[PDB]
C-alpha cells in the first residue's frame, strides 16, 4: 500500500520541495532536513543516510511513498532534535492524566455540581530550594506533585487543592467577593440571549438593522465604578458590544455604535440595556483576508539548517549553547521559564528561577456608553494560555523554527492540545562583535539569538511575545501587537464634515465611519531573577553631571550617583532610560572585585508612542484598582502566591490586590529573594495604515549581564 | 580547463558539494546556480542554461572551462544588476571623474607641491532638476561639476570644477579653517614621537625599557580658548600612547598621563604633558581569538534560490514598492536620494536626501589624557574613507548582496573599498496577523530590506542599518562595536586603596583599566519631501483631560495639536510620549487627513539613552556642538547647510552647523524642511565588553501617517 507523498507530506505539515534538475525532494519539519531521490534506497536526514526499504516511486509526474515513510523518516531517530527525559522535572506541567485525575478527585465530592467550571487547573508552585536542588544537583524532590484547582461554581470562586501522588482532595476553600474569568462558554451564551431578546431586536431594529440574526456579540467585562454604572456588585455580569456580519470575515469593521447590553451571566437574562444616540452602521466591505486582492508575485528565501538544531529539547528542558532552561505553559498567562542558568566554564549560575507574564491590560480612552467601562486584562479575565493561537508555520514564525505542542485543561477539565503553541528558533543578529584595526585581518563573529515565541489572541487583537536568549548572557522580552482596531461607528465620513473634530475628540478617523479610539497597550513581565543565588539587592546607578574639582579646563564631569534601594516603595518606580537598574548579589564579586549583577531595562524601545504611566487621572477607579499601569520598576520579596501584577481575581476587583498590595508594606529588599516586575506600555493613538488589519507594532525590554562575567562573554574557550 | 575550487574561490563565491545528489550548489550575491557533473545543462536563479563544457570530475576534484565563470554567472540569468543607460544625475564621481578633477586643480598656477585632498565630490544639481530626473526622466542640462577640497599643508582651499568643460570655475581659500585628519597625519605622529628624544626619556620615566613598541593614536585638541594652552593657527594633534606587548590589542595597554602635542606643519613635538606615573597594563588581552576556540556550530544558510526581490540599476536601487538611490560619500558614508515609495503606480516623494550628518563621542573624565577627548568621527576623520569592507556572512548575513563603492583618497587617486556596502532583504516576524475565533487564520510574513554600512575610526567600529520596510516605514539603526578607550590606574580590584578615586569617572573592566565613561552622540540629516516639497512641522501631544461627556469617567484621552512654524521652536527634546509629524498641508489622504511622516529620533537602544549632552553649558565643546543636546530639528533646505557639526569642526570657536541653521527666524510653514535626529547613548562600561564591545544598537524610525489611506501591504485590488 501506498499513498501519494505530496498530499501526505502536506496534511503531516511538513515543506516539499521538488527539484527537477537535481531529480530532489527537500522535506524540512521542525528539526528534520530531508533530502530524498525517487527511485533511491537512501535518504538523507540532517546530513545522515537513511536504509528505506520502499523508494520514492514517481509515475505520471506524480510521487508515492510506502505508508510508513512518515514515521520511517522524521521519527527515525537521526533527528537529534528532541530527547526523553529521564528523571521528570519537578515544574513539568500536569499532563493529561494528571488533569483527567485533578477533575476526578473533585468531582468525587458532594459540593461539585454539573454547571461546575474550572477557571484554571495547573501545577502547585513546588518547593522553590527543592526545585533549584533537581537542576543544579539532581536532588530529587522528596514532596508530593499537586494541582491547584480553581473552580466557578455558577458565580462563586472555590480553590481546591489535590495531592496527586496520593489521589487526594487537601482543601476546598470558597473565595469570598471573587467574581471568575470570563470561560469559552461565555462567549457562545451571550450571543444565544441576545438572539433570544425581544427587547434587544426591536432596539437592533431602531439602529437600521433588518436582520437581527446577523448581529455578533462580543463580552466585556465591567469593572468597577462604585455603584455610577448601576450594575450590582454581587452579580456575575458582562457587557455587550454588537457588530453586523456584512458577509467580509470583519464583523469588527462595522460596529453598532451607542447600544451596550448587561447580560448576568446566572439569570441568563439582559439584565439592562444602554442606549444612545443613532448612529448609521458603516457598511463598507472592508476584508482583511486577501479575497478582494492580488496575491503577490514574490521570490523565495529560505532559512535553513540542513545538519539540525544547536538545541535540544529533553521533554521540556530547552539546552543551547551555554543556556539551560525548562519551559512551561499556563492557561491564564502563557509560557513560564524556569530554572534558567549560564553555564560559565563548567558551573552552571542562577540567572532566573521563574519569569513569564504577570498580566497585561488594554484601556480605552473615550468616555462614551460603549466606551467608558472598556479594558482588556487579557490573561487575567480571559486566559491568553488558553487563547493561544497556533504558530502559522513559515509566517508568524520563520521557516527554521521548530514548533511545541502544549498541554492544558479547557473549562470543562477536559485536557486540550494546542497544536504549535510556541515556536523556538535560532536567528542571525547581526555581528556579535567587530574590529578591524587599520591595516590588520579583521575581527568579526555572528551573532546568534535563540528566540521563544508565543502568540495569543483574545477578541480582536493579537498578542505576540519573544523572549530572546542571547549567546553573551542578554535576555529580551519583546511583545508585538497585530490584528484588528476596536472601532467606533461615527457620522463623519472625512475631517471635512460636520461632527468631524467631536467624532475625532477620543481618537483618530481611520476609514469612512470609523474612529480608532485612543487607548494604551500596557504589559508587565514577572522576572524572578536570581542573580547568581537567591539573596540579591537592587542598586542604582545614575549617571550625572558634576563640577569638575580636578584643575584643567573642563568645567564639568561625568559621573554617577549609586546608592541601594533598600524599601520596597522605593523600589515602585518610574524607569529613566538615562539611568541603570541593577539587581546585584552581594555576595559574589567578579575578578574586579565588583558584585555579579543583572541591569533591568524596562524600556529598550518601541514602534508606538511610550506610555510613561497609566492615560488616567489618579481618581478613576481602573487607577485605583491597577496600580501596576503607572510605575515601569517594582521589585518584591519572593512569594510563591504573587503572581499577577492585576492580581488573582481582577474581575470587578474594588481595590489592588497586585503589585499595589504586594509593594505596599515596608519590608527590606536587603540581601534577599528579590522579584522584579517590569510594566511596558504604549499609548496608540491610530491611523489609516493601521485599518483594516495593523502591522504588528514592537515593544523591546532587556535584562543584562552587569559585571556578571569577568571579560566578553562570547570570546570562547581559553586555549592556555 | 582549470580547477573549480580554486577558480570560484578566488571569484569569491562560495562552493557547496552534495555527494547525495551529486550536486554542486554555486553562491556569490545574487546568484544562486546549481551544477551536476557530466551535465550539460545547469541552473542559474532557477533558468536554465546550456553549458558549452561540462564540469568534469578528475580524481575527485571538479574541473570547469576557464570561460565557465563569465558564462554562468554573467549569463544574464542572475537578474539583480541591470545596465544603467541614463546615469542619475546623483551618480557619484567615477574614477575617470575623480582623476579630471585632480588634473584640473593641478594645472592651476596657485597648486601647491604637496598639496592634498580632503574631500572631492559630486556638487549635485539643482534638487528640483534631480527630482524630475526621478519621476518624468528629464535630462539635467547641467554639465558633470565637483567639489575639490584641498590642504596645502594646514590651508583649506575650495575649488569647483566643472568635468564637461574640463575647467576651473573657483579657487577659495577658507581664512581660518583647519582641515580634518589624513591618513598621513597618522604616519607622522607616530614617526615624529619615534624622533622624539624629550618623549623617549619621558617614556623611559614610566617603566618603558622598548621607546619603539610605543604606538601612538593621534586626536583633535578642540578649542578652550587659549586655557589649553594652545596657538589657535597651528595645525595640531595630541597624541595618546600604548604599548605593543604582541597581543594584537595595542589599546590595552596604555601609557596613562603622557600626552604630547605636535604640530604637523613643524613636525615636531611642541609640548609634553606629564602627569603621574601609573604602570602600563601589561597582561595580555587578545580580541582576534589566537588564545580561544570556538564551539563547533551546525550551519544556517539563508538562501534565495530565484535570485533577489530587488534590482539594482546602476546606484539605483528598486524593491517593491521602494526606489532610491544609493551613493557613497567620503566624509558620510552612504547617501540615500530620490526616495519614492510607488502607491499603487503612482510614485510618491518621500526623501530627497538622507545620510549621516555627524557624530560625536566625547568623554567624561578631566585628567590631562581626556579632558579634550571627543572624536568627530565623520568630520574629523572621514568615516566614508575609513569604511570597513564586511566581512561577508558575518557582518550580514548569507544572502547579502555586497556592493563596492569608489572614492578618491587623500592623494587624489581613486580608490574602490570592496564589500562596502551590504544590501540584504530579512524576515522580520509577522507583517500582520488575525487569529478570529474559530475561522481560518490570516498571517503574511514581513520582509525588510536592509543597506548596511560599517566604518572604523581608531579603537571603535560603527555599524548604521538603512532598513526600508514593505508598509513605507523606515528604520534608521546605528550600532556600537570595537574596543573601548580606557585609562591605566592602580587598581587591580574594588579592594584596593585607589579603587574609588579610580573609577570616579568609568568603570573598572579589567585590572588596571577603567573604561572612562563618555556617550555616543549620532545624527542623521533627512530631507524628507513627504508627498512634495511644501510640508509643516505638526505636534500631537496625547494628554489626559477632564471628561466632560458626562457618565462614570473623569478623564479622557485625547490630543493637543499644534503647528510648529518657526526653527527655533523646533529644535527640541523628544518625548517619545509624543507625536512629531511632518506634513504636507497640500494633500490630505481619503479620510481628510493631511499626509505625513512620523519621526521617531529615540525609539530604543541598548545603552542607557542620553537625554542630552552629558556637559555643562559652559563646556566649550557644548558651545561648539548644539546638536548633542536636541532630538530633533527642522530647518528650511539649503544645499550647503549638511553637517550637525558644521563643515570645518576642527578646533571650530563656536557652532557653524545646527546651532547657525536653525538660528534665524524663518518659517517652516508650507516649505521645503530638512529634518535632522539627534539620538545618543551614555556609555557605562562593564567588564562583559572588554577586550571586545558586544554591538550595542539603538534605533529610529520615520513611519508614514496618513500618508497612505489603509494597511499598505494588503495588496492592489482585483
Ligand atoms: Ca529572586
Ligand atoms: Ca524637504
Ligand atoms: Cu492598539
Ligand atoms: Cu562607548
Amino acid at each position: 500500500h501506498m499513498v501519494p507523498m505530496d498530499k501526505t507530506l502536506k496534511e503531516f505539515g511538513a515543506d516539499v520541495q521538488w527539484d527537477d534538475y537535481a531529480q530532489l525532494f527537500t522535506l524540512i519539519k521542525d528539526g528534520a532536513y530531508v533530502k530524498v531521490k525517487p527511485g533511491a534506497q537512501t535518504a538523507i536526514v540532517n546530513g545522515q543516510p537513511l536504509a528505506l526499504q520502499v523508494p520514492v516511486v514517481m509515475k505520471d509526474n506524480k510521487a508515492w511513498v510506502s505508508d510508513t515513510f512518515i514515521n520511517d523518516v522524521f521519527q527515525s531517530g537521526l533527528d537529534q532534535t528532541f530527547q526523553v527525559e529521564k528523571r521528570p522535572h519537578p515544574l513539568n506541567a500536569l499532563t493529561a492524566d494528571e488533569i483527567k485525575q485533578a477533575v476526578e478527585i473533585v468531582k468525587a465530592s458532594a459540593d461539585f455540581k454539573p454547571n461546575t467550571r474550572f477557571t484554571e487547573i495547573s501545577l502547585l508552585p513546588p518547593d522553590k530550594e527543592a526545585v533549584w536542588a533537581f537542576a543544579l544537583e539532581n536532588k530529587p524532590v522528596d514532596q508530593p506533585r499537586k494541582a491547584d484547582v480553581i473552580m466557578l461554581d455558577g458565580k462563586h470562586i472555590i480553590e481546591a487543592v489535590v495531592d496527586l501522588q496520593n489521589n487526594k482532595l487537601l482543601s476546598w476553600q470558597p473565595i469570598k467577593d471573587a467574581h471568575g474569568m470570563v470561560l469559552l462558554d461565555d462567549f457562545a451564551s451571550v450571543q444565544n440571549i441576545i438572539n433570544n431578546s425581544e427587547e434587544f431586536a426591536a432596539a437592533v431594529k431602531k439602529r437600521g438593522i433588518t436582520d437581527a440574526k446577523k448581529v455578533i456579540t462580543t463580552p466585556l467585562t465591567v469593572g468597577y465604578f462604585d455603584g455610577k454604572d448601576g450594575l450590582k456588585q454581587d452579580a456575575r455580569l458582562l457587557k455587550v458590544i454588537s457588530y453586523l456580519d456584512v458577509g467580509d470575515g470583519n464583523y469588527w469593521a462595522h460596529p453598532i455604535e451607542n447600544l451596550v447590553a448587561v447580560v448576568d451571566l446566572e439569570q441568563k437574562k439582559i439584565v439592562k440595556i444602554e442606549e444612545g444616540p443613532v448612529v448609521p452602521v458603516p457598511m463598507t466591505a472592508r476584508p482583511f483576508d486577501g479575497r478582494d486582492r492580488v496575491a503577490p508575485a514574490v521570490k523565495p528565501m529560505q532559512i535553513i539548517e540542513p545538519e539540525g538544531k544547536n538545541y535540544t529539547i529533553t521533554g521540556d528542558m530547552i539546552h543551547w549553547r551555554n543556556w539551560d532552561f525548562h519551559l512551561s505553559m499556563n492557561s491564564r498567562v502563557g509560557p513560564m521559564f524556569s530554572t534558567v542558568t549560564y553555564n560559565d566554564n563548567g558551573t552552571k549560575r542562577k540567572v532566573m528561577y521563574e519569569g513569564s507574564l504577570g498580566g497585561m491590560i488594554v484601556p480605552y480612552g473615550d468616555p462614551d456608553i460603549g466606551w467608558y467601562f472598556k479594558a482588556y486584562l487579557d490573561s487575567g479575565d480571559y486566559g491568553m494560555g488558553t487563547l493561544t493561537s497556533p504558530i502559522a508555520r513559515g509566517k508568524d514564525a520563520p521557516s527554521n523554527a521548530v514548533l511545541l505542542n502544549e498541554t492544558i485543561a479547557d473549562y470543562t477539565g477536559v485536557p486540550m492540545e494546542i497544536p504549535r503553541a510556541i515556536a523556538v528558533f535560532e536567528r542571525y543578529a547581526g555581528p556579535e562583535y567587530k574590529h578591524q584595526e587599520m591595516g590588520q585581518p579583521n575581527v568579526s563573529t555572528e551573532r546568534r539569538e535563540l528566540v521563544v515565541r508565543w502568540i495569543s489572541t483574545v477578541g480582536n487583537y493579537d498578542y505576540i511575545f519573544d523572549w530572546i536568549f542571547h549567546e553573551n548572557g542578554t535576555i529580551g522580552i519583546d511583545a508585538g501587537a497585530t490584528g484588528i482596531e476596536a472601532v467606533k461607528g461615527v457620522k463623519a465620513k472625512t475631517m471635512h464634515d460636520e461632527t468631524a473634530k467631536d467624532d475625532t475628540r477620543y481618537g483618530t478617523l481611520i476609514d469612512h465611519n470609523i474612529v480608532g479610539t485612543t487607548h494604551q497597550h500596557i504589559y508587565n513581565f514577572r522576572l524572578d531573577l536570581d542573580v547568581d543565588g537567591e539573596n540579591n539587592s537592587l542598586v542604582a546607578m545614575d549617571p550625572v553631571v558634576k563640577p569638575n574639582t580636578a584643575g584643567g579646563p573642563r568645567t564639568s564631569t561625568m559621573q554617577v550617583n549609586q546608592y541601594n534601594i533598600g524599601n520596597q516603595q522605593d523600589a515602585a518606580q518610574k524607569f529613566d532610560p538615562g539611568t541603570i537598574r541593577l539587581l546585584s548579589n552581594p555576595n559574589k564579586e567578579n575578578r574586579m572585585g565588583n558584585p555579579v549583577s543583572y541591569q533591568i531595562i524596562p524600556y529598550a524601545g518601541g514602534t508606538h508612542p511610550v506610555a510613561k504611566g497609566a492615560q488616567f487621572a489618579p481618581d478613576e477607579w481602573i487607577y485605583h484598582r491597577l496600580s501596576f499601569m503607572d510605575k515601569q520598576l517594582w521589585v518584591t520579596r519572593y512569594h510563591p502566591g504573587e503572581r499577577f501584577p492585576e492580581g488573582k481575581y481582577p474581575n470587578r476587583s474594588t481595590h489592588d490586590t497586585g503589585l499595589g498590595q504586594y509593594s505596599k508594606d515596608n519590608e527590606s529588599l536587603d540581601n534577599t529573594d528579590a522579584v522584579v516586575w517590569m510594566t511596558t506600555g504604549t499609548t496608540h493613538v491610530a491611523r489609516a495604515e493601521e485599518w483594516p488589519i495593523m502591522p504588528t507594532e514592537w515593544v523591546h525590554t532587556l535584562l543584562k549581564p552587569w559585571n556578571f562575567f569577568d571579560e566578553t562573554p562570547t570570546l570562547g574557550a581559553l586555549k592556555k
